[PDB]
Order: structure tokens, then C-alpha cells, then sequence
């Protein structure tokens, strides 16, 4: 499996010397090496279909169109999709459909989930835009 | 923006290589290919040439065609040989001007010449503006 850096490499995304200098700035800053490609000119969404590549989730480039089950909602707790970024929207094959907002949650809600599911990821307004829409409050 | 060429725009991005733009330059002045075509083959992202390409031509660049609900009047705007030939997708209206997904920025004069109106031009990658082009203009 490979590392962010090298997804982005192999995509050309990306230069050598940048990453090597995005690296090197994080070694003092501790951000999250996502966040400084995207601030050096990397497009989030670019960034995003590459974590969703790496963790084996489906990259959603709209939500605009999802309308979320109620059934699969009742699987989490409201709290619960707001605090682990997982919103149920539907079931396909006997698998619950889940967006998530960042694919370092997927274990996470896998597990407890406890059931075939299948993963989904969303950039930040559009992931809101979803959850507010299947938990509203 | 709208004064740099596409090998330029894509060196101050970050997205092509001095080394990869020269290549392709010199591979051009033998083939006559188009450039972004010749730097996408070589390993360019097709999305960061079509990022570029849009910075350049001032259209706003879609991500996605897929939530957009294409507005039956303002297909009405061009016909369907229309839409397909220039690469054309009129798909609504904000403030009085059309709003357009082009195919190809290369188009957006001669699609703007053509609608004679105010509009508002974007660009989507090809199975994207395909998509789009399908619902707004079924056969
Ligand atoms: N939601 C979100 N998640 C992000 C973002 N950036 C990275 N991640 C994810 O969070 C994990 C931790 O990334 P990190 O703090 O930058 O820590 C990274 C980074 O410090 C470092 N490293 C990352 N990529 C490379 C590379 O290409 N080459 C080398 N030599 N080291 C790398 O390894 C550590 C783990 O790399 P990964 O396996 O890819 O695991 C990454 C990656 O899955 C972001 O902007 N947003
Ligand atoms: N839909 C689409 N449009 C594309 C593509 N590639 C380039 N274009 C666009 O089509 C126009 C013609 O590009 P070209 O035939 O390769 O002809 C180009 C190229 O031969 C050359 N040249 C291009 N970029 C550079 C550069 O960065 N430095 C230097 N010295 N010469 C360049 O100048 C000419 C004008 O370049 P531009 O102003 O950028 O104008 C470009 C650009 O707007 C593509 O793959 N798909």
C-alpha cells in the first residue's frame, strides 16, 4: 500500500522536491501532509480521491442527489454521525451505504457498524450538506 | 490570469515540470500535437489540464455534472446539433445571464458569438460534460 505522498507522486500531482519540502515543513509543524499540498496548489478533490483510493472508499464528487433512507439513518445515533463524520444513506445488496467525511474514520465505523457496509467519501460542505439532510434536527 | 499561455499556467501551479513542458514543447514542434494533449499522455492529470485550461479562459471549472438539473427552457437556447457540434450545454439562468458547461474552453468564443446574451461558461471534464449533454438533450 502507499503512502499519501506517493499516490500523489505517481499521480503527478505533485513534484519530487515538493514533497520532500511538504515533508520537511510538517517535521516542524505537525500538520497533516494533506493540508500543506492542498495549501501549496493541490485541489482538495484531489486530495480527496487519493485518501479514498488508499483506504478502498468510493470518492463522491456530488451529494446533491443522495436522498437519504430513514431506515439506514436509524443504524447511528445522530450523535454518533456527527462525531465518527458517517452518514447511513441507503442499503444496496445487503450492504448499508455510509459517506464519510474522513476516511481515517472508516475502522472506526466499520467495526462498529458490525455489518457489510460499503464506504463512501465526501469533501466537507458536501458531506454537511448530506448529514444535516438525513439527521435533521 | 487570462494572459498566460497553458504550459506557463500549469509551471506557476505546480502541476508540470520545467523538464516535462520542454519535452513536450519539442515533441510539438515535431508532431503538431496539442500541447495539454502531449503533457496528459506523458502523465499530466487530465483534471489539471482542464483546470488550467479553464483558469485561462475564465470558466469556472465543475468538479462534477452530476447534481445539476439542466433547466428545459434554457436548452431551448440552442439546438441539439448545436449543443453537440460546439460543445454546449446551456443548462439555466443566475441574473439574467445563461449559464453554459463548454467541453472545451477553445469554444467559448464562438458559443458566446452564437448565444449573443450575457453568459456564465464553465468547463467539465469529457464523461462529465457527456453526462450532462445527455439529460439536457435526450434524442
Ligand atoms: N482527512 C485527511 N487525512 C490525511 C490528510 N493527509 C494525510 N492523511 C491521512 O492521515 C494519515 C496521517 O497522515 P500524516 O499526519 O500526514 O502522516 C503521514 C506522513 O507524515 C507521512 N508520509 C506520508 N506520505 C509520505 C510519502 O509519500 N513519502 C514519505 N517518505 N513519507 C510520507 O506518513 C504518515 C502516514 O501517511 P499515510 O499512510 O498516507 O496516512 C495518512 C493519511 O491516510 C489530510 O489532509 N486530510
Ligand atoms: N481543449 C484543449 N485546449 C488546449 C490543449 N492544449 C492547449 N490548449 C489550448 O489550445 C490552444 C492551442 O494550444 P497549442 O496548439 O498546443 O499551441 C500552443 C503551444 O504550441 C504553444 N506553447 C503552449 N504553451 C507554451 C508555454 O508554456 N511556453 C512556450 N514557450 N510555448 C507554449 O503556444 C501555443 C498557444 O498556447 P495557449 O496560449 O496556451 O493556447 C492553447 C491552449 O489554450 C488541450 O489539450 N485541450
Amino acid at each position: 500500500d502507499l503512502k499519501l505522498g506517493e499516490l500523489l507522486l505517481q499521480k503527478g500531482w505533485i513534484s519530487r522536491e515538493a514533497l520532500e519540502e511538504a515533508l520537511v515543513e510538517q517535521e516542524k509543524t505537525g500538520d497533516l501532509l494533506g493540508r500543506i499540498l492542498v495549501r501549496k496548489g493541490l485541489p482538495e478533490e484531489a486530495l480527496y480521491r487519493a485518501l479514498a483510493e488508499q483506504k478502498g472508499l468510493e470518492f463522491l464528487e456530488s451529494t446533491e442527489g443522495i436522498v437519504p433512507d430513514p431506515s439506514a439513518a436509524l443504524l447511528l445515533l445522530r450523535s454518533d454521525a456527527l462525531r465518527y463524520g458517517a452518514v447511513p444513506i441507503g442499503f444496496q445488496n445487503g450492504e448499508v451505504e455510509v459517506v464519510l467525511s474522513d476516511p481515517r474514520h472508516k475502522e472506526a465505523v466499520a467495526q462498529l457498524l458490525n455489518r457489510p457496509a460499503r464506504f463512501y467519501l465526501a469533501l466537507p460542505q458536501a458531506w454537511e450538506e448530506l448529514f444535516r439532510r438525513a439527521y435533521p434536527q
